[PDB]
């Protein structure tokens, strides 16, 4: 369990950040949310969760965009909810494009949210963990963040990026009670990813599950998606005692992806 | 949980096999030990292992040097156990030396057990674990299994194949509701570690705990050593349902050794 | 030999970057230096070059930091040279401190540096590669592209990202006759790194090597330096016909640091 | 160039070997064939390559599946030739079954020449090279030492061995004027590889080229064969002053197999 640690989440009012939240606060731990949304819905996912799991859920709107905000979101993270013992820096975005046809404004906004913001969340959470002398830091990366994809460059140059941070962060921090780990997530079934089924799935006219391991067999041995629910449960484990002496290293949870 | 579920696991008499079979029981898992020992404390052990955890508990002393002795294990297993959903390959054995100063001997020997068993009971196991429609193999392979340490080439040799082994054994099972990865782990103080400890000790005219510290300072950032229970939590989260897509990789249990 | 071909190294004025430039030249290649540095200083080793191996030489001082500056760099140096053949990606800074204590103004100066900056130039001679249906496109990362090293979470996070935008760049024009590779280089033997030792001599009051065996000792095995020229050996290699198959990888030149 | 130098290569009698032994002899070294095949062919080849290049070369046919046979190719190298300076295992064998399905024997035999066969031929060369002050092991590895396919177990375990061993080696003769490299090669149009094309084109109903591309497509991104030529131009490079601090790595020629 993690009764009495209190976990802050970036991008969870939705998809893999919801689910990661979700798992930790079923392990009896206070919440954080964050991310861009509707404020109603938002509040009924913060309440929703908090309820459902008899523990406190906060929800800080700031924009991962931007360093200052980022910083802020962890510090007022500490000042309500009285410290920060875990971190999971997840909010992601996406392009896809050749090298030369790529927008630099994507470009930089791709690099800015997936790579930058895990910096400057990592920084202003540090100095809290070294004095409790406990923390977990996990940045979701992906399997973009070991091997690449034609037309992703800025996706898979961030993600690694963050891989060559968890590792940094390890060393920094490595026997004060602080682990920083990535976890590499293959295929998940979002709601885009949904359409882009749906697409493929009118495009050969087959029924929704075929054109669905249609578009895993490329990438995905397995042929099933990663869900949410798993990388909670992923995240709950780096989070856990068993995981004290995992640091700076990653967890593939990718059907096999980077296997071959 | 596992209950319900038969966990084979190689050279845990003591250790970390030991360590990992009793997480496993610990989840309600039905256990078969192996391993070289003294006959009267293996007993003591299975029957007490038994006992603490409530499930059934075999001991199988068969040579894991010998192919079919190791398919005999799994065979053997299965009739006594009803089946086999996990297997634990984690018995091993080392040697230093310079390359040319390897005994081929030794060179033979460490192959055989560190790697040949893997493929072995992997073999044994697999057409059991498709019929079943469930599997989770859990080789324990090192950090040696992915970088070197002079004078330990057969040792880094056979883990870097069993971690190679563990990938193809992913992708020829991926999406049949098996996996397998290999935990690679980092410096765990046994006994003749310990006695390594104290030999540095009396060296250097320090504590054992300064000793256990500059012990692992070359490889181990934490300088905090890893544990037989760290690495049976570890196993029990790759068997979970949470890590039903976690396949054909390594975790690394390192403290940071592989980071830098 | 690469007579009749184009190369454009960034940050070539000097150390890592003119050993590169001056090897391609040895070669019969037309080159494009850059960087920034004294005016008259760089006309002297501009047109040293061009007549020690009768190749034309010339010198852009294109600001790095701007993504239209190193874009411009690209377009001006086919203008001139009439096509670009090899772009070499060199350019690097650093700065050492704590991930808590890191200045957002250095992590994203180095971002923009040894990150963005290759994007950029990878962006402006794609299409000119493309057409001409040959291309080597060298980027100059690092050990740290791989393995990391605490207080340089920027360097470290720039030249991972450097790797795995290099396999993208393979990715996407594999087939072509282009291929993109990262060198990662391990200590080189730099002014600033002589005062390093010199620091450290006179700490230890040695001699000089005596220190320079003593700073490479933790992170290169070999405990010897890498040189500027082998570096210039290694570009050479990789933009040879030899090479042709050997795209979206690295090539380590660290003296043993990732092997361990 | 390489005049004054002894190479020895393994498998040499045609195909990759054959082109390692050219290139180096290409370069001025004096060589020692080796491998099995037709005694009047090996010859020809043999006595073609001396007179072509103007170098000694002689022909061992020593049975690299035995241990001592391989340190004699080794001995006999230095008594005949005076030195060794260049070691290149290349031999190697392979067998396609499920894990379930691989003979043991098959098993064993691709693990004592593909892995085996390279610690062997190891052992016998360094006390040579560390005495000459000088020495390059190039172990031919594949890409299946980095990565792995279904149902090539024995020959991915094998060649992960060979990577792990490669950088043992490494660290054992750091410093010392030599280094230890693995070359991972793609796939490479080999005679029994053309007939796979033959069959496929004919499976298909496509041209001979047609097949080829259609072959290459699951793992080679560039659809461009690795040649021996390619990989022989590695060796040369690797042999290379140039790549004097270049040890303990990986040199993938796969077209982009690893990339993604
Ligand atoms: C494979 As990706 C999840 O990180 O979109
Ligand atoms: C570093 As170990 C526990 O494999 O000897
Ligand atoms: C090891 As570094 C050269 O890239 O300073
Ligand atoms: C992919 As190969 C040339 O090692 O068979
Ligand atoms: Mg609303
Ligand atoms: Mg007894
Ligand atoms: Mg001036
Ligand atoms: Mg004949």
């Amino acid at each position: 369990m993690l009764k009495g640690k209190v976990a802050v989440v970036t991008g969870s009012t939705s998809g893999i950040g919801l689910g990661i939240a979700t798992a930790l606060a079923a392990q009896g731990a206070d919440i954080v949310l964050n991310g861009f949304g509707d404020a109603a819905e938002i509040e009924k996912v913060r309440a929703g969760l908090a309820a459902q799991h008899g523990v406190k859920v906060l929800y800080d709107g700031a924009d991962l965009s931007k360093g200052e905000a980022v910083r802020g979101l962890v510090d007022n993270a500490v000042r309500q909810m009285g410290r920060i013992d875990i971190l999971v820096n997840n909010a992601g975005i996406q392009h896809t494009a050749l090298i030369e046809d790529f927008p630099t404004e994507k470009w930089d906004a791709i690099l800015a949210l997936n790579l930058s913001a895990v910096f400057h969340g990592t920084a202003a959470a540090l100095p809290h963990m070294k004095k409790q002398g406990f923390g977990r830091i996990i940045n979701i990366a992906s399997a973009h963040g070991l091997v690449a994809s034609a037309n992703k460059s800025a996706y898979v140059a961030a993600k690694h990026g963050v891989v060559g941070f968890t590792k940094v962060t390890a060393l920094e921090t490595a026997g004060q009670g602080i682990t920083a780990n990535a976890i590499c997530p293959g295929w998940v079934r979002t709601p885009l990813v949904e359409k882009q089924i749906s697409a493929l799935a009118e495009k050969n006219g087959v029924d929704q599950e075929t054109a669905a391991r249609e578009l895993l067999s490329e990438k995905q041995p397995s042929l099933q998606f990663v869900t949410p629910e798993q990388l909670g449960g992923t995240a709950v484990f780096l989070a856990s005692d068993a995981a004290a002496q995992i640091t700076g290293t990653t967890v593939s949870v990718d059907g096999g992806w980077t296997a071959r």
